[PDB]
């Protein structure tokens, strides 16, 4: 929310949060303050009757660490695009992948799930993404309410230097090749909605030579969701099977991988969202012998208090069902329980 | 000021400065151009008849270096709270630790003074501090006008790893154990106010084993302070007493100081305020043969001319009373004389 | 440019871009996604009849790297100042060296040109600097602009030279100054003259192999016609220990010319086609004479309405790739931009 300019057909919205945040762990690296802030600007331009411009960014600061600390601020979305009505819409930045077209319905814990678990960000065309070029489409051409397609493309991010390097090189885990990806969503009832998406990505030499798990020359994910939200209910799912694309922690990638995400949720009138859910990610035939391993298990319980639009409170709690092995602590794989505590002022 | 938004219960206002200033000394790490902008975001939600939730975000850019240098912005404030009517209010978040609200009375020199001098930031509950609970009343209950207390708690901020690390590690000088602090200011009249404060946090164990100089499980302050400000005068002073709390510059921590800071000024109605003040750190019992030690000293005349209350420009003149010695070289403590040229546009 | 606060004489302007940027190219350390934003604020204040204070920031996010990356927004502009009436102004912070007056009007092209090509930021006062302070007058107490500034010495991390805000010997200088004055002689015809001096450091003089010298000197002038939907201009300089040899140095001469020629349909599109060129000379370990840069440039913007556009941009690189363009780390590959830009 929160209109500071609208004029002459042209609207600003400035956008963010603040969050107050602590976790409590016995894991040393999650333990502790985690106070960070959001702020964004969300813009558009009528250009003429049949066509709308836009763009859009979103800054994560960090406020948990010192004031002499590095690297407290990143981007996490900016992009500019056109709107043509009901022929679509294109846009061109860092912006979401399309597969979280569909694994965002259960992106909706109190403070854990989402990127960071299952999958995460500059992990393909998984969550956000450097350089995606993204085609929606609105009700199949006005044609088919409730039914919305999307294709996307994205160039090769590279290494840093050598033979495979782009101008904004990264490590292993965060390079892609050039990919592509669609997502489908149908609202079949009112409140009840199913949803695919694929994706396919060249991987790179670095990819293949550097971490010593993962390999193969594609990257491919495939991805089921199902979605009911209505009469204060939240149910979601989303199954989702992929191919050399799911981060093995710090070791590299699973050549193949499956993974799974529930969630279950209500909204009482006076403010209170209760929320269960359940997260696994099952890794396939990693090499140097770790063969197949759990990426990930918890069971997530919580609640969010919603004071206004503009003001919540809330407590997650992570019930980590990971086993402590040899993988886990290799890979850096936590395996220990969170508690979260937050409060929120958004704008 | 600057209301940029203010809509149904919701307001947020948009506040900062852009400070053209320049520092002329013989110290060559403080000499030369010293450029910064501030930016920040206060917001206000209206929740019911007894309930305000807020928020507030407040960002140091530094513009003297080039568009290559690293670690130019860093988040001064980040929190969220809640106010219930007079029964008080809670934050938590990167805010102030609750002994600034008496040395803060001092704070008020043209240019100088402040963190960085007697305390300074990420020190405990002295200034700016990582993951602070506060609880803050006002007029005791609406009861004694006037009087205003806070209670405040701080979780341990440990090391970048081993044994005592939290997910938000930095280095020695800037860590703290789990801690807490108290303050009470009252107002015998309008214009003349006492004040007393008091701080007990936890060392880490990097704070007893890196650096050379202060040992001990605790690390404590006790402050008392006065203010006179009405009939166009300013003076205060203050008063505190620290263990194990003091930077003893780059070697460590004074296991006993004492700081000492006093200020006086005038306010003249064509927009002129000259000022004078002292500020002393005398460190105690420090190891290595070090024993007594200045830690800080220096008297500072400068002034203040307002334009309006957008647009002022000052000077300050750092006298600096500290001897070159060992200590003092082995610190890294500056002993030259600094002057300040500076021209400020705020909103 | 967004007027987001105005009440009791104090104006706010929220300004900005968001640039969706791809460069293809076989010159790998520029190929790719180069997505970025940019955010500011103008402020100004009304102090008296005769007085009005102002400020202005302006910050650089990069947006093509991961969210882990390092390094990835800068500021460009931060200054504040004082405006008394037509009789001209002042500010200090860090803003534009006087010689850009004048380099100002080549620098137009759809994506390529301007800093990092014939001169960069942080670079004597030929672009944005550190630390100058800056007189200028309009209408020479008519029509011709004036501008005196100067800046103190910005020099090395620690040692001798050191200042607080210190940084690598290529984005050094030591106190110094410049001049510039431009004129309207016809309506749409203008011209422009600026010259800076400024004193190198011991650095500049130490740590790399090119470029010896106590001062720093530019000497500037330019041409612009911009009227019937026609723009044209053409900037000249000439330039002591001043203009960067790459990663090698400082050229201890060099000449640079830029030139440009544009047209403006009334549908929205704008054609443009330039020619820069960088020539070294006097160049230490056998390198002589030596081209810096040297390309044509085509490419055209496509504007929707004042707040979005797309462009293509075309450099064609002459240079020959040699040992001077190599150890250097001077590109000589072509490079083709498209973008797609929302502003505000």
């Amino acid at each position: 929310g929160a209109e500071i300019y609208n004029k002459d057909g042209n609207k600003l919205d400035l956008y963010g949060k603040i969050d107050g945040l602590h976790y409590f762990s016995d894991d040393k690296s999650v333990d502790g303050d985690q106070t960070y802030m959001r702020v964004g600007v969300k813009g558009e331009t009528q250009i003429n009757d049949q066509l709308t411009g836009y763009g859009q960014w979103e800054y994560n600061v960090q406020a948990n660490n010192t004031e002499s600390s590095s690297d407290q601020a990143w981007t996490r979305l900016a992009f500019a695009g056109l709107k043509f009505g009901d022929a679509g819409s294109f846009d061109y930045g860092r912006n979401y992948g399309v597969v979280y077209d569909v694994t965002s319905w259960t992106d909706v814990l109190p403070e854990f799930g989402g990127d960071g678990d299952t999958y995460g960000s500059d992990n393909f065309l998984q969550s956000r993404a450097n350089g995606v070029a993204t085609y929606r489409n609105s009700d199949f051409f006005g044609l088919v309410d409730g039914l919305n397609f999307a294709l996307q493309y994205q160039g090769k991010n590279g290494s840093v230097s050598g033979e495979g390097a782009t101008n904004n090189g990264r490590g292993w885990s965060k390079q892609n090749g050039d990919g592509f990806g669609t997502s489908l969503t149908y609202d079949i009832w009112d409140g009840i909605s199913a949803g695919f998406a694929y994706s396919h990505s060249k991987r790179t030499d670095e990819q293949n030579s550097v971490p010593a798990l993962g390999r193969g020359d594609n990257a491919e994910t495939y991805t089921g969701g199902l979605k009911y939200d209505a009469n204060n209910i939240y149910l979601a799912s989303q199954y989702t099977q992929t191919y050399n694309a799911t981060r093995a922690g710090s070791l590299g990638f699973a050549n193949k991988a499956q993974n799974f995400e529930v969630v279950a949720q209500y909204q009482f009138d006076f403010g209170l969202r209760p929320s269960v859910a359940y997260l696994q990610s099952k890794g396939k035939d990693l090499e140097r012998g770790y063969g197949d391993q759990d990426i990930l298990k918890y069971v997530d319980v919580g609640a969010t208090y919603y004071f206004n639009k503009n003001m919540s409170t809330y407590v997650d709690y992570k019930i980590n069902l990971l086993d402590d092995n040899s993988f886990t602590r290799n890979a850096g794989i936590s395996t220990d329980d969170v508690v979260a505590l937050g409060l929120v002022y958004q704008f």
